[PDB]
Parts: C-alpha cells; sequence; structure tokens
C-alpha cells in the first residue's frame, strides 16, 4: 500500500488505527482505517461493499474497499474534525442553541436515510460525528457493526464506551431496531446541551442503573415485556423517575419534549427519525456556521 502517504495518526479505532493520507495519484485526501484475521469472511466483504452505495449528505462517503493480505482497507471521505472535540472546545460558552438544532436536525436527517435503506449504525457517539467549516455534520462507520461486531476492547485494548447504549441492548435482547440509534443521539443532543455525558456508565451494570436512577426503573406498564428480556433481573432495585426539567436545564419545552420521546423506554414507542424531523422544536431551524480553528 505505498499509493498513501500517511499524514498522521487521526486516531485508533474500534477496528484498526486510522490515518490521514493523500493519495499519491490524484492528489485526494482521505481518511484510511486498517481492518482487523486470517483468510478475511466473504460474508463480511459483500456486507461492505453494499454500503459503498450509501451515499447521502449527512453521510461520511465510503470511497472504496480494499481486500488484501488478511488486510481489509476502508477509504473515507476526510473531515477535519470530530464533536467530541468540539464539545471540549465549547466547554465554557457551550454551543449556541441555533447550532446544536442545526446538528440534530441534520444528523436526524442521516438517520431517516439509512433506516429507509434497512441500515442500522449501532454504535453512535460524538467520536464519529465529524463537521467542517460549512456547518455540516457527518455520521461516520454506519453499517460496520452489522458487517462484523463489537468487542468490549479495541485492537489496543482500549475501552469501548457504553455511555450512549440502548437499555433493550443492555438487558440482552439479540435483535436491534433502528430504535437504537435514535436513543444513541438522544443521549448526544443531552449531553451538547448540559455540556455533561448523560450516562456516563463504566460497567454494563453501572450504565443500566445510571438509566433506571434518572428515567425510573422500568416495569411492564411503561414497557410491556422487559420482565422477560434475557438479562432481566426481579432483584434489580426500584427507583422513582425524575422530571426532565431536572435532567436537561435550562433546555425549553420543545426541546424537552423531543427529548423525552427519543428516549422512550419501549423500542417501539420510542420515536422514529422521520418523525422527529417533524417535531415543533424544528420550527425556527436554520444553519449557522460553527468557529472551528484547525
Ligand atoms: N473520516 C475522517 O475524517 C475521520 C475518520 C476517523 C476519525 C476522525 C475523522 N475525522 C475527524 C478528525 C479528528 C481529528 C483529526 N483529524 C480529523
Amino acid at each position: 500500500m505505498e499509493n498513501f502517504q500517511k499524514v498522521e495518526k487521526i486516531g485508533e479505532g474500534t477496528y484498526g488505527v486510522v490515518y490521514k493520507a493523500r493519495n499519491k495519484l490524484t492528489g485526494e485526501v482521505v481518511a484510511l482505517k486498517k481492518i482487523r484475521t486470517e483468510g478475511v469472511p466473504s460474508t463480511a466483504i459483500r456486507e461492505i461493499s453494499l454500503l459503498k452505495e450509501l451515499n447521502h449528505p449527512n453521510i461520511v462517503k465510503l470511497l472504496d474497499v480494499i481486500h488484501t493480505e488478511n488486510k481489509l482497507y476502508l477509504v473515507f471521505e476526510f473531515l477535519h474534525q470530530d464533536l467530541k472535540k468540539f464539545m471540549d472546545a465549547s466547554a465554557l460558552t457551550g454551543i449556541p442553541l441555533p447550532l446544536i438544532k442545526s446538528y440534530l436536525f441534520q444528523l436526524l436527517q442521516g438517520l431517516a436515510f439509512c433506516h429507509s435503506h434497512r441500515v442500522l449504525h449501532r454504535d453512535l457517539k460524538p467520536q464519529n460525528l465529524l463537521i467542517n467549516t460549512e456547518g455540516a455534520i457527518k455520521l461516520a462507520d454506519f453499517g460496520l457493526a452489522r458487517a462484523f461486531g463489537v468487542p468490549v476492547r479495541t485492537y489496543t485494548h482500549e475501552v469501548v464506551t457504553l455511555w450512549y447504549r440502548a437499555p433493550e441492548i443492555l438487558l440482552g435482547c439479540k435483535y436491534y431496531s433502528t430504535a437504537v440509534d435514535i436513543w444513541s443521539l438522544g443521549c448526544i443532543f443531552a449531553e451538547m446541551v448540559t455540556r455533561r455525558a448523560l450516562f456516563p456508565g463504566d460497567s454494563e451494570i453501572d450504565q443500566l442503573f445510571r438509566i433506571f436512577r434518572t428515567l425510573g426503573t422500568p416495569d411492564e406498564v411503561v414497557w410491556p415485556g422487559v420482565t422477560s428480556m434475557p438479562d432481566y433481573k426481579p432483584s434489580f432495585p426500584k427507583w422513582a423517575r425524575q422530571d426532565f426539567s431536572k435532567v436537561v436545564p435550562p433546555l425549553d419545552e420543545d426541546g424537552r419534549s423531543l427529548l423525552s420521546q427519543m428516549l422512550h423506554y419501549d423500542p417501539n414507542k420510542r420515536i422514529s427519525a422521520k418523525a422527529a424531523l417533524a417535531h415543533p422544536f424544528f420550527q425556527d431551524v436554520t444553519k449557522p456556521v460553527p468557529h472551528l480553528r484547525l
């Protein structure tokens, strides 16, 4: 692979290291990801290849899939910053509401597109939401989870974050639905608003109990079928639900109403991306430009 000159290490992903690189022939600047192997599953090659056709303005474009020497490389369009860094850089003053709303609106458009094509992300987090100088925000790594799997540690034994995982996944449900992505985005929306993670669990049970402490321990009334989930235990403590006004102050009622629908326990009652786009919170949406210092 001498068709690319590594410019720097953009980081270490869940599957492999990611590099910023320039195509020696085209001059194009791209993001190159080396994927974890002994023969490379043929099942994963066809799945990944299908994603090359999943193109939308709010989805990071997958340019090419290169298979070789027990090694798989994914070539993606390059963006200069991620939302995790932007939030840290905006920690003192906070991201202005108009920009938070623009970003949430664009992310829901991207989810609506992928979900209409039967593609789920499964591991949304600030680190895989990328931004540019024009005020655009895009989702990175859609569909890779299903193509492969989701280990506990990265290739460098790094600890995978559980902060954005939906309760049905934590309770052992075997079949994920588009609803898991809406839950993760709701958690990110709350974090942009308050400037602190909503549910920063440091273990699977701590993550689950942090959710229960805030939204109340779920029961058959609010979540039909919950007591029959694979990892549900009758011994779970029973915490009362807290008021949203206390969860994401000082967000207005339009915002709290939308957030509450994105965080419904029952995956079937949780709002869809398409329906969320029509919520009154977006009546005055615009597209501001962020101040990025690259
Ligand atoms: N597609 C990409 O461009 C990308 C891929 C993986 C991780 C971060 C990424 N960009 C944002 C970024 C963050 C830090 C430094 N330079 C770029």
